[PDB]
Formats: C-alpha cells, sequence, structure tokens
C-alpha cells in the first residue's frame, strides 16, 4: 500500500515528537517516491538535519531545503527539479502535504504541511500526502511561526525514515 514515513522534529534542541505522513503513491507515484527516498536518505542525501525555514500561522509550515538551508534550495532524487505530476489531489484542509515550488515544474525537495484549507494552491502545487498522526506536533511548529514566515525557534528534522 501507500508508504508511511516519519519526521522527528526538534524546537530549540528539545523534541516535539513525530509527524507521520501517508504518501499517496497510488495517485502521484513519482512525487511520493521522491519524498520516501529523501526521508530514508538512501540516495546519500535527504531531509535528516534540515529545517522548517518558513512557518506562517493559519497557513502552513514549509521545510526541506537541505542544500542551501535557506529556502532557495533542495534537490530531488531524479535531478535538481522534476515536473508537476498532476493536480488531482486538492488542498482540502489542515494536514495536507504538498510540494513547494518556484513556478510550474520546479519540484525539488521543499514541501509544506497546511494548517488550514488552502484552496488557492489547487492547480499550482502538487498535493501528495497527508498527516496520519502528529498534528499536535504540526501545531507546535505553527505556533513558532510568524506573519513574515520567520521562525522564532530553530526547528529541525532530527531524524526521518519509512515506517511501511
Ligand atoms: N525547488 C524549489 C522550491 C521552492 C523554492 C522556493 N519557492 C517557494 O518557497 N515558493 C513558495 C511556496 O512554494 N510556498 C508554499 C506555500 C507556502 C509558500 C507559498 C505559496 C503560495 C503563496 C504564498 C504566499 C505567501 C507565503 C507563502 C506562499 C525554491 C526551489
Amino acid at each position: 500500500g501507500n508508504p508511511l514515513v516519519y519526521l522527528d522534529v526538534d524546537a530549540n534542541g528539545k523534541p516535539l515528537g513525530r509527524v507521520v505522513l501517508e504518501l499517496k503513491a497510488d495517485v502521484v507515484p513519482k512525487t511520493a517516491e521522491n519524498f520516501r527516498a529523501l526521508c530514508t536518505g538512501e540516495k546519500g542525501f535527504g531531509y535528516k538535519g534540515s529545517t522548517f525555514h518558513r512557518v506562517i500561522p493559519s497557513f502552513m509550515c514549509q521545510a526541506g531545503d537541505f542544500t542551501n538551508h535557506n529556502g532557495t534550495g533542495g534537490k530531488s532524487i531524479y535531478g535538481s527539479r522534476f515536473p508537476d505530476e498532476n493536480f488531482t489531489l486538492k488542498h482540502v484542509g489542515p494536514g495536507v502535504l504538498s510540494m513547494a515550488n518556484a513556478g510550474p515544474n520546479t519540484n525539488g525537495s521543499q514541501f509544506f504541511i497546511c494548517t488550514i484549507k488552502t484552496d488557492w494552491l489547487d492547480g499550482k502545487h502538487v498535493v501528495f500526502g497527508h498527516v496520519i498522526e502528529g498534528m499536535d506536533v504540526v501545531k507546535k511548529i505553527e505556533s513558532f511561526g510568524s506573519k513574515s514566515g520567520r521562525t522564532s525557534k530553530k526547528i529541525v528534522i532530527t531524524d526521518c525514515g519509512q515506517l511501511s
């Protein structure tokens, strides 16, 4: 079935707990496979040690720039960027997992988890999963955000991997 992956997240050196995500490989296999491998780190690189660099309360929490560590970078298992697979899944509510981008067909490794329904991103950002467990962790992360997106705590993915 669909992969289940996890992110263990710190805020200022103390553990917040674990976010578990289902990756919808049945709808978006390529996008799901990318996130899966970046979680395990099996290609030699991935999310372990990277940060949530942009967090905006009542919107979303953005992470995954493990190359430049500032929100301009990241890369996929396929190459630096890969196409928008499809826009079949929608940004329906809190807990939606979706790809950040710099316009059409520029998916890399950056992703976000919504804390509200973000319908205006439908057709622009590829939705590829959702939060199975650990929305409390997502809310903690959200609480350390700000209007500009700058975080008030250092939010790090200390460990990540595949559960099934
Ligand atoms: N591969 C790659 C991906 C992203 C980037 C940098 N691009 C972005 O951060 N773009 C914005 C973006 O993807 N998102 C996800 C929802 C959060 C943010 C976003 C998306 C759409 C509207 C937003 C309005 C205000 C603040 C953030 C907005 C560079 C390289």
